[PDB]
């Protein structure tokens, strides 16, 4: 396949414009898109670690769900030579879907939705992030589904007591911003996400908001695995997955 | 004792000039400061609970290291709602010394650096945050250390094997930003601060910085216990402790 | 009745989203709206004497034309200590219709153009503010209708002579700034508004502009006693005036 | 009685008001002009640059017009209207337009000291740190300080009463626009008693508040007071026939 | 003519709203439409020299492509101060029609789109500005009629070899800024317009986009004789050019 | 002849040109490199870090590139199209790429510097406070000038005559791009004839009306006069193999 293809494939799940404003994606580090591709590498970050483990398995397409920078640089040192060193020196082109894919049908908070079987389920922000809905069963069923299929041990913010068939909250990777729990303060009983930090925890406890950190890697993997499968299923390619 | 004669003595031990610019510092909440003080409770937090606890304790002065507020309002519902109206009903005064008290000589963060034994101790940063020097023995040991008087099980980014007799910097509170792992990465091996996220986790393995999550709370607690310590020595004032 | 059911009594007759941009409208003080409603008091203003008063009175709900702030504060301290400290201990909430109680129909704006009877009323600004018209009579005649009704004495600067059936500008409330002299200046022959000073006598003599200025305050309080009436009439409330 | 160059004007003006004493952003100095080296046969003085002082200036002959405000605050790339009228006039008579704004509110001797000297201030000091206004103490009853004030400023003043005033109170004055509301609020610190002009409804308020009391004899006459005493200064200084325009 | 139906016949050739945002078209000095006009200028810039010749020959209306600032004045000296006393004394109406005359129908760019007679010429950018097609010929047919009818000597980036056929994006005025030269690699091989210097000369070479700079003066001028000649044949009035 | 570290040559550049003296937000310094340890057998020196250039380097075996211009005055997050094939050069090339830009206009005896000592100015000044171009009087006549300029600089120079220019007039110079707008307004009220590259349109009918004579000599040529003999400075003191790539 050529590497365009794959590019109007990935496209066609989790379009361009979905992504919220100012977000890094699409092509990250690429030259000639007529490329051909025999190996596809899929990864959460666009790490040092990750770049290493692409060029040692002989991947030329490296999809990641963070761009590269989000800060733009116009100086080409340390850490970001040697990344762009390996990848340029490899013609390694390096794709990114970040929020198009966490808001898309199916992305990132989709499946997370998907997998408590979320009732009536609707964006939780207006851009399209996370989702909400109702939880049809208990507080503790909620927990176990977290520790099976999720993150073993979870970071729990118990700020209340939990009934029976809440609202519960899901947004994958960071969400747990001050301002994201104030808002969602006012939206859900539970909230399920990555990144907790002790200024939103003493405000999730003020507001009565239960907090529930699965870490931000976990979060994302989850969904990142299911995309992997469905690129798999679909493209006569070899796949692997490099930091999951 | 009548709390402008608190607060005097504060400012003596921390100087309001130390404080970064636009760290809302001072008084938070308050009328009289001709008043006079029956009891005086120190916080990490002004959290609603902390302020229902002084109101129970029959705290009249309370001393929080973090303010009320970082960014300014003009409604009063909610949260700070509940705040205010105890401690206005109660004329209890709220006053604040945060990073005035993590610069200062003795202060949070010199606090860190003694604990450590740090050799030749050197402000982190310019503004005169943080500590930075040789820490005389094997990391193994650094960990003991800290999980004996800090925090019994912090996250260790373990980017690196790290030397006898390495450079340690620390941070009491939030020191663990994008921006401060690769500030931090030039100037030592070990980083010891709290409030981790996944993109900082991450950028510190890359610049083989090795980062130890102790918590923002524990590792402010430290030097807040040794400075409740120093005001009842030398205070003729009841006084409390309320979030730790 | 509750206290939402006042406000959403208010928010009919002048829906929220015709405040203008970054105006402070709606709930100022206050956290229970299930709270039941014994005595409501109306003002221009949510000054110290005004809120002084109300609690006199034994007012629990006190609406108010004037937001609380127009700046956004982090410090409690002083007037505003004042202020809050009577609110909160009494528990006596603080609402306000600003903008919208401006340009909403039979509101502030209109209430002038009924009074002054304008042919084929037209709102001033493209926002909603003000109403311009045709007056039907001499300028002599519209100057009796003023100062029986709104100010007995208004400050009339007379640019020039005013033909009969003139076009007639009425703006409750500060009109009377450099930037509106010069707007209305080219739909106008006569304004009527408030706050008149020094750089916009000039300016509206060099337009040939008539500007009367029948003050802030009266131009204001003649719609909001209309808008009292109306309350009377439709709830089963004590309802009293505390700054007119 | 003679003719002076423009520039000489401009040098006498600038030695009894510097420009530096100008605060940041002030348009202060040469408005409309082109040519320094004209000569100068008649100087008028004027509060304001507007529309009929400038049709006053071309009826009287003025070569030099010379006013507190500045001709336009906010810039503009567009000429019509009253804009177009008063340039119009300016340069078809060859009428040069300078100004000295804040640097005259603040120098020795200026718009704000005259006011200090007439209230006979014990201890004057600047209001502000960029200078503006003085505040010193009142040496005589609040009853006193009225009939100057209607004696000398403005005969009918809006007094806003929010306390009583004790006798050899703290006064501020402020020449011009100085009952903004923040100006209020720092004023209030420093003062019982608060002279200044261009009063508006939520500083009245807000003077009430905090006991500030504020007494608003107009901008127009609290500066036109020290404007006089200017136009005084430069009659006797310069042989140069010099007439006021919109007082 | 009254000058306000000079300017009614212009604006309907080029509506102001083509403008594009910021540009300060319309009225630049004046005060009375209804000034009878007997002898109208037209220039490309509003320049000390023409508005000098526009007094010496009497002529009441000046109109320029240019108008007389772009950046806002709050003093009157110099220069300016020349222009406007020629203007005001001598009572002479300067007006400007800028983009609106580089978009419309017939304008400047689409005088230069017909002369070099593109197929299914199509806006250059989204806002209108310049036109772009395919040439039908040679490379040096283009060139030769470019010296011909524009400028004698034109500058040309030769940055590559240029087929038959191709496409050709003509931009009246300045448009070899650094941005536009990035922009219309992507949409033309040859691109024709005025004003190169060093840096997009270069940045051009390494695009591969070949620059024909035949000066901002030339390319304007072109259809500002074709937009004279119009004026003449459609209004009763003397009509001169006073820099072309 | 020997071969030297990237950083012992740097430490030389930044000796002749310290980095502080550069303008406030200008990208000196090193552009694209990892290890300043690495050796150099062959320094490649240029105006631009253009695509022809960088390809030039990797043929001729250049280990250190040095140019005036920075690869990027605009930060950017993505890497395609130019930049992609410049940084893959460099990086596969492992070549060091090293930027000198206003530091070296405004030290001495640079850019600014060569062309005051090649037009022999009187008290040469500099011509802005930071202080770029440089500013005096040229002893001799204007035609004087001008062939100078053909002479050393280009043979065919764009001259907008404002005005007749005596003898002994002030002659203001600036390397590369000095005739914007702005520049032209502050650089008529210093002096009479401006010499300067990369003019437009706007700027030209600026300088008519002001008066001013400009002489664009290009961007390129008043910088690269300068460059040459930095060019020979570095061959002096340097035991290293220098060529030039766009010059
Ligand atoms: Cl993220
Ligand atoms: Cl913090
Ligand atoms: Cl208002
Ligand atoms: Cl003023
Ligand atoms: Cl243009
Ligand atoms: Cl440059
Ligand atoms: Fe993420
Ligand atoms: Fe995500
Ligand atoms: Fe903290
Ligand atoms: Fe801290
Ligand atoms: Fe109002
Ligand atoms: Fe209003
Ligand atoms: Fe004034
Ligand atoms: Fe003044
Ligand atoms: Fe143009
Ligand atoms: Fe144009
Ligand atoms: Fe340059
Ligand atoms: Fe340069």
């Amino acid at each position: 396949m050529k590497a365009k293809e794959i590019i109007e494939f990935i496209e066609t799940f989790a379009p361009k414009d979905l992504a919220i404003e100012g977000d890094n994606i699409g092509l990250q580090v690429g030259d000639n898109l007529d490329k051909e591709i025999k190996k596809l590498g899929i990864a959460l970050d666009p790490s040092l670690s990750v770049i290493k483990k692409a060029e040692k398995e002989g991947v030329d397409f490296l999809f990641t769900h963070h761009p590269l920078l989000k800060d733009p640089i116009r100086n080409f040192t340390g850490v970001i030579y040697k990344k762009l060193k390996i990848l340029m020196e490899n013609d390694i082109i390096l794709y990114s879907a970040h929020t198009n894919l966490d808001i898309c049908k199916n992305g990132l908070n989709d499946a997370l939705a998907e997998l408590y079987n979320l009732e009536n389920p609707k964006p939780l922000y207006d851009n399209g992030l996370g989702r909400v809905g109702i939880f049809k069963g208990s507080f503790e069923e909620f927990l176990e589904i977290t520790k099976k299929y999720i993150h073993k041990n979870p970071i729990v913010v118990k700020s209340k007591e939990v009934d029976d068939n809440f609202k519960l909250a899901v947004l994958s990777g960071y969400g747990l911003s001050q301002s994201s729990i104030k808002y969602v303060a006012e939206k859900a009983d539970v909230y399920l996400s990555g990144d907790l930090t002790h200024h939103s925890k003493i405000l999730a406890e003020e507001l009565g908001l239960v907090v529930v950190d699965a870490t931000h890697y976990s979060t994302e993997v989850f969904g990142l695995k299911k995309f992997k499968e469905f690129l798999s299923s679909n493209l006569d390619l070899e796949i692997i997955s490099l930091d999951f």
